[PDB]
This record gives structure tokens, C-alpha cells and sequence, in this order.
């Protein structure tokens, strides 16, 4: 069942990296492939177009799709996929340049694809990878958000933000502009080690002409490691990151349909992105923000969920709906709880 | 004496723009010209060299320098002019691409050129234009600084920082991430007006693919206007900018040679850049930060330049080849504010 039936593609295009899934008409994953970054705010639409085609074609060959056979549809769940202009252009260019790629296209957000992987009934996603974003889709389809503004205007509680906070705390400390809350020794040495430079002036080229958000944000690993090994400053930065992520939830709480709080699980919060691997370092800060953030109202508990498949699966489902097809989904298999908290 | 004596050039690398002065051996300004920004961190060394040549040549023509006659020396007081590699590369490229431009080159910082316009004896400069920077050169040649790290890692108290604080407070307020300290009404509407967009999503292209530090930092003008008109949020942001500028001076105090505190005017602080036009909005914040910091230096006097920082650049450029460029330092700067602590 490869050549007789429609094939539905999804691309998850948030953060360090993209992933394609190809799925059969009946919901069976036929192929997966990794791809490069597809954030148009950072790389422009032209490179996005090239990268999407290249990675989808690798997946097509894995699946054994015959040459020059288009996908039925392709759901692109991309960072910045809500921008009207960028979306129009991405699709025009894909069609013009690569006419055998797919018969139809849907452009949507990374966050939409994530929610759609886990539920058809509305939910909350909280992304923390190289960037951060909090998005709600209510059962009625009304939407709300906090954050998602990128490194130039937010990304609080992301790997970029953790990395930036560490470097900034070190710079200000050494400048005598502001005293660090804890000793900077471990973080300063880790900075010189990670960037392979001997001083602050050497760091600058990695902020300016040689800047790459993935390369800079990767410093967050050294902060996670320091925290794991008990460095006060590193623990503090992760606690503050946890707090910022919690504040994103607190921000959107007033717009959440009360039905979403009901049930044994309480409010489910879908947690997407690499920073959640360090949950234990975020936990104290996260709970401080939630307990401190929630007003006589709403919720007795919440449960943090993670995806068991790529958000590209949700993107495939959305892409199929876009042309009238219900892609079969096993929502129970697609996500699982990793933490639950009851306030009392 | 145009053809018979050596001509010394200086280039002030600003924020929004650059300026070149050509100066005779005897210290007389022969020409000046504006040019484009020459910050290598933002535009790269190739455009920097193209821009230096183009602007210096317009100056040469104004002065009546014959075609293909080099300057004797050219001092480039640029943002980031302390980076070894960039300095070396800039000079290599200029010599290679434009061999008639100048016989000799000095690459130094914007701050050093400013200081050298006002005094040969050591001083402190506090820059606030599109970016911010505090630098000290002591009498003995020892140096210290606070800030100057650009928009990705500081620039507190600059036009970029004021603009960015205003936009960030609006974004956070609307998101319910953080309550604004004062009502965002004026600043939100001014943001939509300045950027010509209807919503926050529309602002994003101006932060990313279409980002320009000078275009973004120009939003500061709307915040100055609002503050002039009495808007509490706008006033608050300028107060915090003042505090940040004060905190740069506080940061470097422990390194200042006590000799520089002595005398009728106390510590002279050279103030360079557009944001100082708004001194009256910065003042209470600046004073609070200085007063607090000194508790945890009897008086100070804020000075402004009366000639381009390119003049100091030319001076340093001439020194680089063994010539003492005559300078009227009393003519080159003037006091605009004085303060004696309790
Ligand atoms: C302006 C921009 O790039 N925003 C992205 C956002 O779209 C994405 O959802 C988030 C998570 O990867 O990272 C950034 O905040
Ligand atoms: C990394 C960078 O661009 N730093 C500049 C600094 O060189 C300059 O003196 C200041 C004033 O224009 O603006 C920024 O801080």
C-alpha cells in the first residue's frame, strides 16, 4: 500500500532542525527523515523552500514512492507559519520550483502541529528548545498565546535564553555593572571552553557576524551540566528558566476553556522541545511560578505530557484535513504523562 | 599650503553614521564630510572599507587635494576598532583596493577618538547614541571600561535600549507575561505609528530579516516625545536609561586615577551621542545612580564636544607617524552640567 493510495506528508519545522513524516491514507507512518532548520524569520523563504523539498524527497525515496509522483498533501508546521506573506510565498515557490513535490500544501505553526499530534479537541502547548512559545487552541477554535517572539524580543526559558543569561551575568559581573547572584567561576570557565576564546571580546564575533542561534544556544548544555553538578549560579539560571516557563502558562490561564481543566489529569500541558529533558532542573522554578501565579479559580491539578511521535504527524493530519481527508490517529499512543501536580 | 604640506585625516565611526575631517599639519580643519555607518560587527569589513574610501574621497575633493594624492595618515576611530583581526584586515584591504587613499593608517576605537579630541592627559567618555559605551584612559595609559557590547549583549541607556524597552514592555503587557509599570497606551500607539504596522506580528520582520539597528533605535524619538509631553511610561523609561548610564560611571570609579577627580570642576565626564540631547529626561535617574553608587569623588562636570571626534582621530593618526598635530583642547569641549554631592 504505497503506490495505490494517497500519501500525506508533514514537516515539523521548529528549532535546531526539521523532521518529515510520510503517512498512508490509513494513518501508517511510511518514512521519516531529518532536515535542516526551516525558520523563515532566521533563514528566509528561499532556503526554507530548498530545504523542505530536499528532505521530503529523501523521505519519498525511503518510502519507495515512484519517481515524480507527488504527495497528495503536505502540512508544513513551521516556526512563524502564522505569517500571512511568508506562507503565501513558501507555497508559490514550492509549486513553481518543484512541481512534483505535492499536489497541495498547508502552512501552519509548529505549535499547531504539536497540539494536533496529541489531540483533536483543543489544548495547550509549551515549547522550550532553542526558542520558547506557549499556544492555546480552545475546543471552539479560539486561540491565545504568550511568547514565541524570538531571540530579539523574548524566548524566555529557552536554551537561547539560558545561554544568554549566563553570558550576560558573566559580562556584567566582570564589568562591575551588576553583581552576580552567585559565584561566576564555573560559568565563566565553561563559556571560555565552549566558545573556545580567552576573553569577552572573543565572544562578540559569535554574537554578530558569526551568530547562529543553534550554535549560541548550545551553551545551555554547559549550564545544565553545571547545575547537575551543583554549581549555585547554574542551578539559579535553570530555576529562573523554570519560572519563566510557568509564567507563560499563568499568562494564558484566563483564556483557557474551563472544560480543559476537568478530568482526573487536570490541565494537560504538552511539553515540546529539548529543554524539557532538564525538567528536574526546571521543576522548583516551574512550581514557584504556577503556585504563586494562580487567583481563587480554575484548577486543582495539572499534568505535563510529552509526545511519543514527531509533531510532523500532527502536521500530516492537518495537511490531510486541508483537502477533506480524516487521517486516522491514535491519540493515546501519541503522547504520555511524565509529571503531575496537585496543589493540595 | 594644500599641496605643499601633509594632510591628516580622521574618521569618527558613530552609530547611525560616520564623519571624516581632513586637517592640515598645523591643526586647521580643511574639509569635512558625512558617511555611512562603519561598525564592522554589523556590516562586515568589506563594506567598511568601501565606505571609508568613498567618504574620505569626497572630503579630498572638497579640500582640493589633487587626484591620486594620498593623505599622510588616516586615523579611524571606529566601533569595534580594538579587535585585532578586524583592524588588520581593514588596513590590508584599504591598502590593496585603494592604494592612493593614505600612506599610513591607525585603527582605534570611537571612544579613544572622542577622548583625544578633548584632552591629551587622560579621561572618561560616556557614549550614548544608537549604542552605549563607557571608557576610561588614565594619565598613565592604563584603560578600563564598562559596557560597549552592542545590541545582543547590553547597550543599556542607548537609543536602541530605550526603543527595545518600550517595545518589550508593550509585548509583555499584551501577553499578560508582565504588567507594565505605567499605562502603555501612548507607547503602543506610537509603536504602530513609527513602524507602520497594525499589530505585534507586524513588528517582527523589523527585528529579523529586515532588522536595521538605526531604523529600530529611531523609535527612541517617539519615547522622548512622549516623555516631553508627560507620559508616565515614557518618562519612566528615560529615568531607567539615566540610571543605567550612571551605573556605567559607578562601575569604572574604582579604576579612575584620583588625580582626575581633583580640580575646580571635579571629575569631567565627556558625554557623546544623540541621547544626551535628552539630558533633562535622564537627569534624575543619572543622579540617583551616581549618588547611591558613591555610598556603597567630590563633584563632577558633564562635558560635550564642540568638534567631531574625527579631530581626535586625526590627532592620533598623526601621532602614529611621529607628528604632533596642534590641538586647541579648550575650544574642543565645553561643560553643560555641574554637580557637587552633599
Ligand atoms: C520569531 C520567532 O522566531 N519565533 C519562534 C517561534 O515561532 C517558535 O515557536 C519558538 C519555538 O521554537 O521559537 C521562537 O520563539
Ligand atoms: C559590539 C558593538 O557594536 N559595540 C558598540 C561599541 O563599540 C560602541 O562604542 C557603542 C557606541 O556606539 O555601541 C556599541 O556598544
Amino acid at each position: 500500500p504505497q503506490f495505490m493510495a494517497a500519501i500525506y506528508g508533514g514537516v515539523e519545522g521548529g528549532g535546531t532542525r526539521s523532521e518529515v513524516l510520510l503517512v498512508s491514507e490509513d494513518g501508517k507512518i511510511l518514512a521519516e527523515a531529518d532536515g535542516l532548520s526551516t525558520n523563515h524569520w532566521l533563514i528566509g523563504t528561499d532556503k526554507c523552500v530548498e530545504r523542505i523539498n530536499e528532505m521530503v524527497n529523501r523521505a519519498k525515496r525511503k518510502a519507495g514512492v515512484d519517481p515524480l509522483v507527488p504527495l497528495r498533501s503536505l502540512g508544513l508546521s513551521l516556526s512563524g507559519g502564522d505569517q500571512e506573506d511568508a506562507g503565501r510565498i513558501l507555497i508559490e515557490e514550492l509549486r513553481d520550483r518543484f512541481p512534483y513535490l505535492s499536489e497541495s500544501y498547508l502552512i501552519t505553526t509548529d505549535a499547531a502541529g504539536s497540539i494536533a499530534t496529541a489531540t483533536p479537541d483543543g489544548g495547550v502547548v509549551l515549547i522550550s528548545g532553542t526558542g520558547s512559545n506557549c499556544r492555546l487552541i480552545n475546543p471552539d477554535g479560539s486561540e491565545s498565546g504568550c511568547g514565541g517572539w524570538g531571540h530579539m524580543m523574548g524566548d524566555e526559558g529557552s536554551a537561547y535564553w539560558i545561554a544568554h543569561q549566563a553570558v550576560k551575568i558573566v559580562f556584567d559581573s566582570i564589568d562591575n555593572l551588576e553583581a552576580a547572584p552567585h559565584d561566576i567561576g564555573y560559568v565563566k570557565q565553561a563559556m571560555f571552553h565552549y566558545f573556545q576564546v580567552p576573553d569577552r571580546l572573543g565572544i562578540l564575533t559569535h554574537l554578530y557576524r558569526d551568530f547562529d542561534k543553534c550554535r549560541f544556544a548550545g551553551f545551555c548544555r554547559k549550564i545544565a551540566e553545571g547545575a547537575q553538578q551543583g554549581d549555585p549560579l547554574s542551578r539559579y539560571i535553570f530555576r529562573k528558566a523554570g519560572e519563566m516557563l510557568g509564567r507563560h502558562i499563568v499568562a494564558v490561564l484566563p483564556e483557557i476553556d474551563p472544560v480543559l481543566f476537568q478530568g482526573k489529569i487536570g490541565l494537560p500541558i504538552l511539553c515540546v522541545g529539548s529543554v524539557w529533558k532538564s525538567w528536574e532542573l526546571l521543576k522548583e522554578g516551574f512550581l514557584l511560578a504556577l503556585t504563586q501565579g494562580r487567583a481563587q479559580n480554575f484548577f486543582s491539578s495539572f499534568t505535563l505530557m510529552k509526545l511519543r511521535h514527531s509533531s510532523a504527524l500532527g502536521g500530516a493530519s492537518l495537511g490531510a484535513r486541508h483537502i477533506g481527508h480524516l487521517l486516522p490517529m491514535d491519540y493515546s499512543a501519541n503522547a504520555i504523562a511524565f509529571y503531575s501536580y496537585t496543589f493540595s
